[PDB]
């Protein structure tokens, strides 16, 4: 089989911005003037960018002569991702992840009274779960068909090199591909509204304002790791608290530039007005307002459960087949603080989280649901509860107290909802909970 | 050059009719030609330079 | 912007070779710095940037002689001075060494 | 300055005579039923008599290398008159020769 190409112009996918050659000829003093004195300028011009498809020169001096390559050079490349310190261990049985924590309880007023008839009185803790499962299987297929590809070289060496490529692109594309996963944890997070934004844009006053993304940076580092704990910089909404040791910044190129030639080229003793975490660098994220994002050490939670290869030679048609699998379970944990930061415009309420989301109440009792609304702005948003659960006789209050008929039977859904939008225009942002009824 | 490739899907079912399917390799290639051929050219008169 | 206009416009432009030069050199590799459309990575050792004498006569005196750490607000790669170039709107360039 | 041709055919200034590839396909128990049981007679047909005009050709597996030559080989004759004996000797000076 013979594959041959007609008809192919040097300039093939090239938009020209100017004609390099016209303002040449055409200069009068202009800064192409240099170029002038030059004779063999049109021949360096036309082929000095490359050539994407060859065809066959003949020789300038004898026609029937062919014209011949005398260099070939292979290029090599080796990636990594810098995120792969953030995995943790393999998984080599079972599929789910169990993660638990329990919160902290209220204080009740002491009193002899009333405690003369609650003595054997219950308190239910507080404690939430939630569950990671395997969620990535894949595979990389590639062939290698070498009496074929003998054809193509004339030197073992350069058979060789080019052989290994092939192999290593494998691994290449697995690296990128897992670096690429892990940024999309991120991205997805930030997606689906799970982070507390901070907006680092604004500033509090018209003074030459050039440090107010690091002040914003520096301060909520420090609120972030209060020895007291604080239940406003996770998704789950628990009280809890960070360390400094343990805190990762992931920020962008241009703003790590921005810091180094605004405040640390100016400042005096850097050591004051540097940042505060763990700082990693990559170039941006998918999203249009992040620009930086930090996190606890224990909010990855990205495993590997499996990393294999197998081969197999076809002997009817003298190739071989190389299959890469890789399985993997990526995941992040919600009750560790993530912060993300904002340079935009951002909704007023960005989620409402309703902190008993699973419950099971009997046919007479009754269950108390708090919300927490999170807020980019400081005005306050009233919630509103509803239950769709459908019986008539459950209700629940303005406060978030629901009550259970005596006779129903179906699984209970409640609602708390924020209006954010204008009339005849509404936006709503909803938390719920989900309600099992004992017989 | 020699580029990266894609990554497919596991599937076991699929795979009992294929184990022998091909894939193509990425790679690119481009070329260079000589450009530039030029000379520089002096006369000396030295039975008249004298 | 310009690189001579103003002192915040040349900070403008070291701000930006220095943001381009990272991005350049990041192990992930990328795609969007070569004409070939490839994912490739160079090296900090490699890079070459060409500025013109009046760009560095600027930035030295301006920039340089009233910075307290002026190792924070400099060029990062290999710097080669030269008269400049010929097209309208070309200020810097930055390459690799196998370019 | 790059001399380059454009759609050059294999079968150049060929003048076939009876199309053996189509003989071969029609041969009904003729003298070309060796041919029958060949598999790949048609591409050792199209180029067994050589090429004038070379192409680059890029390889079937990938096609974007380029299959390379692996062999020049350079021709060289040696020609001599055979009527060198009816020839006399040399004549240095004078134009002209007499005789009687």
């Amino acid at each position: 089989m013979r594959i041959t190409f007609n008809d192919v112009k040097t300039s093939l996918g090239i938009t020209e911005s100017y004609d390099i050659v016209n303002a040449i000829r055409n200069s009068q003093g202009d800064n192409f003037k240099s170029y002038v004195p030059l004779a063999t300028a049109n021949n360096v011009a036309e082929v000095g960018a490359g050539i994407l498809i060859n065809q066959t020169v003949q020789n300038d001096f004898i026609t029937s002569l062919v014209d011949r390559i005398g260099l070939v050079v292979i290029r090599q490349v080796s990636l990594n991702n810098p995120l792969k310190k953030f995995k943790k261990g393999q998984i080599p049985l079972g599929r789910t992840i169990e993660e638990i924590y329990t919160d902290i309880t209220k204080e009740k007023q002491y009193d002899a009274e009333e405690a003369e008839q609650k003595v054997f009185e219950r308190e239910m803790p507080n404690v939430k779960t939630l569950f990671h499962e395997r969620n990535r299987q894949g595979f990389y297929h590639q062939t290698i068909q070498d009496d074929s590809l003998k054809t193509a070289f004339v030197s073992w060496g350069n058979f060789e090199s080019f052989v290994s490529s092939i192999i290593n692109a494998i691994y290449n594309s697995a690296e990128v591909d897992e670096y690429e996963y892990m940024k999309l944890l991120v991205d997805n997070y930030y997606s689906k509204g799970l982070f507390t934004t901070v907006k680092i844009d604004e500033p509090t006053s018209s003074t030459g304002a050039l440090t107010e993304f690091v002040k914003k940076m520096r301060a909520t580092a420090r609120k972030l790791t209060l020895p007291q704990g604080s239940r406003d910089w996770n998704s789950m909404a628990v009280r809890t608290r960070s360390y400094m040791e343990d805190l990762h910044l992931i920020i962008d190129a241009d703003l790590e530039a921005e810091l180094d030639v605004d405040v640390l080229a100016k400042a005096f003793n850097m050591n004051r007005t540097d940042f505060l975490g763990n700082v990693t660098v990559i170039d941006g994220f998918a999203s249009t307002g992040l620009e930086a994002v930090l996190v606890d050490k224990d909010w990855f939670m990205v495993y590997d459960n499996l990393h294999k290869m197998e081969t197999v030679r076809n002997p009817r048609g003298l190739y071989w087949n190389y299959y890469y699998h890789v399985w993997q379970t990526l995941s992040v944990s919600r009750f560790a603080n993530a912060v993300a930061f904002v340079s935009g415009d951002v909704p007023a309420v960005t989620q409402v989280i309703v902190s008993p989301n699973i419950a099971a109440v009997k046919q007479g009792g009754q269950q108390q649901f708090t919300a927490y609304v999170r807020a980019t702005n400081a005005k306050d948003h009233k919630v509103v509860w509803s239950v769709e659960g459908g019986s008539t006789g459950t209700a629940i209050t303005g406060d978030g107290l629901l009550s259970v008929s005596g006779n129903e039977d179906n699984q209970l859904t409640v609602k708390a909802t924020v209006d954010i939008g204008t009339e005849d225009k509404p936006k709503l942002v909803v938390g719920e909970a989900v309600v099992s009824i004992r017989p």
